[PDB]
């Protein structure tokens, strides 16, 4: 695709072809944590993973996505601020060039080394191409990594980085467990949003967790050893695939906790 995260084709160009770049309700955004109400009303958060059937791990030239069966009710999120049953489809990642920068959401202004989104749609529409047409079509649960301990539940995606190194490269990702990448709480501040890349739609609940997950230096550095580029093409890193906070406007974030 034209757009991407560099100088020419970066975030700051996206509004040229995605006019909605400049919308009311884009992410993502910083979360100033005195400023989030707390709602009493909100419930905890189900995520029911065990049937989970993971497919295939892809490179699309601006991230990995690794792809989930989503033909039945296998991997789903309920409760929460959701009203009905949000199906996974695919998780990814965005991260950056050096530890201090990687994560899309900040939380009075700080910056994560990367952060996960998992992506589940609204099965009262039927299909994922559906719901993204709908204000209430995705909910996306984000998680924070810091640098720290390794994650053993995440080396599977690591060591399986090489063979998908260039745009357009896919493999064989089955029976992956991603209840391997789920912090101990589930604490979350929810706000409505957009997808954070082209064509940046107005379908989202976003569910960012509070409490980061911890991976290892090592573990992330093979995420920057990917390449934006296609096979046999001049090699450009893919890091720094995040895009900046976008401002909050008439929105307000609620926390599930105080
Ligand atoms: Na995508
Ligand atoms: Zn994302």
């Amino acid at each position: 695709h034209h757009w991407g995260y560099g100088k020419h084709n970066g975030p700051e160009h996206w509004h040229k072809d995605f006019p909605i770049a400049k919308g009311e309700r884009q992410s993502p955004v910083d979360i100033d944590t005195h400023t989030a109400k707390y709602d009493p009303s909100l419930k905890p958060l189900s995520v029911s993973y065990d049937q989970a059937t993971s497919l295939r791990i892809l490179n699309n030239g601006h991230a990995f996505n690794v792809e989930f069966d989503d033909s039945q009710d296998k991997a789903v999120l309920k409760g929460g601020p959701l009203d009905g049953t949000y199906r996974l489809i695919q998780f990814h990642f965005h991260w950056g060039s050096l530890d201090g920068q990687g994560s899309e959401h900040t939380v009075d202004k700080k910056k994560y080394a990367a952060e996960l989104h998992l992506v589940h749609w609204n099965t009262k529409y039927g299909d994922f191409g559906k719901a993204v047409q709908q204000p209430d079509g995705l909910a996306v649960l984000g998680i924070f990594l810091k640098v720290g301990s390794a994650k053993p539940g995440l080396q599977k995606v690591v060591d399986v980085l090489d063979s998908i190194k260039t745009d357009g490269k896919s493999a064989d990702f089955t029976n992956f467990d991603p209840r391997g990448l789920l912090p101990e709480s589930l604490d979350y501040w929810t706000y409505p949003g957009s997808l954070t890349t082209p064509p940046l739609l107005e379908c989202v609940t976003w569910i960012v967790l509070k409490e980061p997950i911890s991976v290892s230096s090592e573990q992330v550095l093979k995420f920057r050893k990917l390449n934006f580029n296609g096979e046999g093409e001049p090699e450009e890193l893919m890091v720094d695939n995040w895009r900046p906070a976008q401002p909050l406007k008439n929105r307000q974030i609620k926390a599930s906790f105080k």
